[PDB]
């Protein structure tokens, strides 16, 4: 009713799209569920550039170049079918998903270990691909993963500068708080998998943000890893959540880990 839009429409590279409903918003951006002339479903991401400075415009141009390139490198990265860039906006014709990983983790009280593992593999493949091109996301959270036919797709690369018209610290690595390295993404992914394992992020129980920030960097604040039937899973978590990035496990090391390899 009030969630669904009527008689609305838009053009991207001359091709006409019917706007069904608005499925997202963040900053000066909107995401719409659309149909093309062939009745195929897509997500059009609209970005408003009217108040963007040259540095911000460049951050959007750089992210689009990378997303259009790296999609041929891994199916764990969202499809970018087409885009229209002008001085006033960006319209990006993307792959449509039923739900994002944040919303889905909020619904599901219990996640299947086979499903949790499949999800882990998808996230590792997506992040591994962007690291191979010199990109460290540095702001990974479950909201950055779209579920498309039971498979996770990474939505963005963290390159673009979010425009102020919020951001959780729960996934922030200790080295980020101290101030960049692929290991920063390993910590954040670790927090996502810890949520899929224990039903919460490692520091979710701490209400005060400053207490939480000191808890992430404190070497004497021991992170609890309750015993679970999957000992390989427990080892992954312990290895991702090492406060020294130099001692923390690497993505190529995680891809050869028994948790991901041993049936
Ligand atoms: C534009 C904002 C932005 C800026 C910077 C960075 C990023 C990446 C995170 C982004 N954000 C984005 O770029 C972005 N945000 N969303 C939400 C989508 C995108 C791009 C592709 C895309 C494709 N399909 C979807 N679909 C849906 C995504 C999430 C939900 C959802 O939240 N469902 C909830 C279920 C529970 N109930 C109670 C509440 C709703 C439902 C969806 O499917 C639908 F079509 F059916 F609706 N979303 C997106």
């Amino acid at each position: 009713g009030t969630e669904n839009l009527y008689f609305q429409s838009m053009s991207v590279k001359g091709r006409i799209y019917s706007i069904l409903k608005q499925i997202g918003s963040g900053g000066s951006s909107k995401v719409f569920q659309v149909l093309n002339e062939k009745k195929q479903i897509y997500a059009i991401k609209y970005v408003n550039l009217e108040e963007a400075d040259n540095q911000t415009l460049d951050s959007y141009r750089n992210e689009i170049a990378y997303l259009n390139k790296l999609q041929q490198h891994s199916d764990k990265i969202i499809r970018l079918y087409d885009y229209e860039i002008t001085d006033q906006y960006i319209y990006m014709v993307m792959e449509w998903g039923n739900i994002d990983l944040n919303s889905w983790l909020k619904k599901k009280k219990s996640i299947d270990p086979w499903e949790r593992k499949s999800y882990w593999k998808n996230m590792l493949e997506a992040v591994h691909t962007i690291h191979q091109h010199g990109i460290v996301h540095s702001d990974l959270k479950p909201a950055n993963f779209l579920i498309v036919d039971g498979m996770l797709k990474l939505i963005d690369f963290g390159i673009a500068n979010q425009m102020q018209p919020v951001g959780t610290v729960n996934y922030m690595p200790p080295e980020a708080i101290k101030d960049i390295s692929p290991k920063s993404d390993v910590w954040s992914l670790g927090c996502i998998l810890y949520y899929m394992t224990y039903g919460k992020t490692p520091f979710q129980q701490i209400i005060n943000q400053i207490s939480k920030l000191h808890a992430i960097i404190d070497p004497n604040h021991e992170i609890e890893f309750p015993d679970i039937p999957e000992k390989d899973l427990q080892d992954v978590l312990k290895c991702c959540l090492k406060r020294d990035p130099k001692q923390r496990i690497s993505i190529p090391e995680l891809l050869a880990h028994p948790y991901v390899q041993i049936q």
